[PDB]
């Protein structure tokens, strides 16, 4: 288990997201789906000239899995996935150019929905989740598990769970008062409202 500190302003942004009430929390789902769509675009374009890229699975899709028993909302895609370096670099350690400006915008009264435009939309997951687990599988690399309950740090380890083929799975352990995101019609309506033009199938697993 390797522990990493978040870059100074990303940690500050996570603290702001967790400790300030924002009304429009539902946008976390749009942000997560948009990352899945970009990872799906990446593998799709690479596969055009190299069919071996899809040896790990040909279907390009997004699955949404609410689980009321464990209080988790899981977002699974079959995108390009992340290597160990992609995970540590892109999920917290390296500075994002828009972090400082986004924190100043929020302080000046900007809506939380603006997050994606500043390139830090992943962190909107902390609007609804007390803990976030990201399992990822990239071609020619092993399966990794990234995890953080915020507080300034995250962990990376080799994943020993169920193999995923290729892609990324985001497991959101929802805050006690954020259980509306486990309801089938509430998930369906946030998808129609914010992610209707995403070019990939988005399937909801009704429990
Ligand atoms: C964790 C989070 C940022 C939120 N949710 C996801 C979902 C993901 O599939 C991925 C992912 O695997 N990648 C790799 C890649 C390559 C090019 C462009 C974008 C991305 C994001 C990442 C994320």
């Amino acid at each position: 288990v390797e522990t990493f500190a978040f870059q100074a302003e990303i940690a500050q942004l996570m603290s702001l997201i967790i400790n300030t009430f924002y009304s429009n929390k539902e946008i976390f789902l749009r942000e997560l789906i948009s990352n899945s769509s970009d990872a799906l675009d990446k593998i799709r374009y690479e596969s055009l000239t190299d069919p071996s890229k899809l040896d790990s699975g040909k279907e390009l899709h997004i699955n949404l899995i609410p689980n009321k028993q464990d209080r988790t909302l899981t977002i699974v895609d079959t995108g390009i996935g992340m290597t160990k370096a992609d995970l540590i670099n892109n999920l917290g350690t390296i500075a994002k150019s828009g972090t400082k400006a986004f924190m100043e915008a929020l302080q000046a009264g900007a809506d939380i929905s603006m997050i994606g435009q500043f390139g830090v939309g992943f962190y909107s997951a902390y609007l609804v989740a007390e803990k976030v687990t990201v399992i990822t599988k990239h071609n020619d690399d092993v399966q990794y598990a990234w995890e953080s309950s915020a507080g300034g740090s995250f962990t990376v380890r080799t994943d020993t769970g169920e193999p995923m083929g290729r892609g990324t799975k985001v497991i959101l352990h929802l805050k006690e008062d954020q259980t509306e995101y486990l309801e089938e019609r509430r998930i369906k309506e946030i998808v129609k409202k914010h992610s209707q033009f995403i070019g990939y199938p988005i399937t909801l697993f009704v429990e």
